[PDB]
């Protein structure tokens, strides 16, 4: 799948990203300028809006369970809990050791049909391992879904089980900067 540029009719934000028809959650990223010296941010903001039937998203920041950064969601009452992690081998993925902070902002919703987490990710781009996502270029992202909870809403931590559908997209990341990215911020 491809994703397009879409503006969120609520906040006015500008994202790139896709919506999956089969569960019907819309995935979006947006980036700061590009530089025109030096190195490139390694922040950017994105937005997971799930029905609520939705009882965790992932998202695959390289396109892959194993070796890449992975964010994890799920809404608990009117919160939204999140955690970066990663994994190998094909298991539980577990808590990400590297530098990357989440911070769900305060266009985050939640209503009574869908929850809408809208975050920013600072040190998203570039992982501990020495990967991580070229915002000059073109890429993949993944996601995964489940419809089953968490083991305990609560933990951020939790564990859980395996989901119950993934998927893919591509993505030109040298389309999906935004001028009004500081304004996002504010
Ligand atoms: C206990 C939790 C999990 C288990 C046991 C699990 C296990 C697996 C397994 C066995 C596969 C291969 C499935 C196949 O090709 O038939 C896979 C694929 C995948 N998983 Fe997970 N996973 C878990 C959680 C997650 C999370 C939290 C994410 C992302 C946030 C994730 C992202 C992916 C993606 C993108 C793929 C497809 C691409 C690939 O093969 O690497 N997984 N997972
Ligand atoms: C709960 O939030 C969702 C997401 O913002 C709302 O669904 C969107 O509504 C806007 C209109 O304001 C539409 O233009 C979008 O197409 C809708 N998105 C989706 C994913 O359906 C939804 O209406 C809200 N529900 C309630 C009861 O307020």
């Amino acid at each position: 799948q491809s994703a397009s540029q879409f503006t969120d009719p609520t906040t006015g934000f500008q994202f790139t990203g896709i919506t999956d028809p089969v569960h019907d959650v819309t995935y979006g990223f947006v980036f700061p300028p590009l530089a025109t010296s030096g190195a490139q941010s390694t922040e950017f903001i994105g937005e997971v809006v799930a029905p609520i039937a939705s009882k965790w998203i992932g998202i695959a920041l390289g396109g892959a369970h194993n070796n890449d950064l992975l964010l994890v969601a799920w809404a608990n009452g009117n919160q939204i809990v999140s955690s970066t992690r990663w994994a190998t081998g094909y298991v539980q993925p577990t808590a990400y050791t590297g530098t990357a902070t989440l911070t769900t902002l305060p266009e985050t919703t939640i209503n009574s049909t869908h929850w809408k987490w809208v975050f920013r990710c600072q040190g998203c781009t570039e992982w501990n391992n020495g990967g991580g996502i070229d915002v000059t270029s073109q890429g993949v992202l993944a996601w995964a879904f489940s419809n089953v909870a968490v083991d305990d809403p609560s933990d951020p931590q939790s564990t859980f089980s395996e989901h119950t559908d993934f998927g893919f997209f591509g993505i030109d990341y040298s389309t999906a900067h935004s001028a009004n990215y500081q304004n996002y911020l504010n």
